[PDB]
């Protein structure tokens, strides 16, 4: 019971300054490939579908399916079970667990809730990126099946709790910063503290 339980896709935009793409995904219906592409840490954004449960109790409104922008929702896959570096095949696809999703001011706009990036930071409740290793396809459903438990067992939850709040532990921020598998922007970050 480890699945895709959908997969939302956004409208790409152009800003003047490049294209991004919108925060705002909806959930597709059909099969969805799985490419390559900083892009390529960042290439899949997962959120936890358990999480929807509690933003519907604390703010009294439904959060389905896309409703934090996340390329796949998830299920049975939260923060303190994934680890950094952890390899998944999903469909024909293969993808690592790579950083933490940060909470960000798109997502406030998004439900007009100036407060939620803050709430994320201190429930801990962020979700985490992938990277893919190994191009291919998924359809909504896809179970996500663990291959590979990433180096050292650092789960999301330990690395977010290490970032946010123990900004002066030496060795907890080295040993996270020495994984290969730690997206550069965050390793970066981590060398940066540390000096």
């Amino acid at each position: 019971p480890m699945q895709i339980v959908s997969i939302n896709v956004g409208k790409p935009k152009t800003i003047e300054v490049r294209l991004v793409t919108g925060i705002d995904k909806t959930p597709v219906a059909h099969p969805v490939a799985v490419g390559k592409q900083g892009g390529e840490d960042k290439a899949i954004c997962a959120y936890p579908s358990e999480h929807f449960v509690y933003w519907e109790e604390r703010y009294g409104r439904p959060f389905t399916a896309g409703a934090f922008g996340e390329n796949w929702t998830l299920l049975g896959l939260t923060e303190d079970d994934v680890c950094l570096g952890d390899i998944y095949v999903a469909g024909t696809a293969l993808v690592q667990v790579s950083q933490p999703r940060q909470p960000c001011s798109k997502l406030a706009f998004k439900h007009q809730l100036p407060d939620l990036p803050k709430a994320i930071c201190q429930t801990g409740k962020s979700g985490f990126y992938f990277r893919v290793l190994q191009e291919g396809v998924i359809e909504p459903g896809a179970p996500l099946v663990l291959v590979e438990r990433g180096v050292g067992a650092l789960s999301i939850a330990y690395i977010n709790h290490i970032y946010y709040h123990e900004r002066d532990n030496a060795a907890a921020m080295k040993q996270i910063a020495s994984h290969p598998a730690l997206s550069a922007s965050w390793r970066e970050t981590f060398q940066k503290r540390l000096a």
